[PDB]
């Protein structure tokens, strides 16, 4: 949406790191160290490079994210 807060994002998931980070590229091309929420942690809610992610990102970041939503 049009924040000011929160920028919400999507990207798209190259390749998996390990303890929750990922390594997801901005819609943009933009290369950003991801992290799954607690959810996806708890939840076999896994995610695979190739999927596409809901990223929410700080304005003062746009490098460092946190996904709560994986495109089904």
């Amino acid at each position: 949406m049009a924040k000011q807060d929160v920028i919400e994002l999507e990207g798209t998931v190259l390749d998996t790191l390990p303890n929750a980070m990922f390594k997801v590229e901005l819609e943009n091309g933009h290369e950003i160290l991801a992290h799954v929420s607690g959810k996806i942690r708890m939840n076999y809610i896994r995610i695979l490079p190739g999927d596409k992610v809901t990223v929410e990102m700080s304005p003062y970041d746009l490098t460092r994210g946190r996904i709560t939503y994986r495109y089904k």
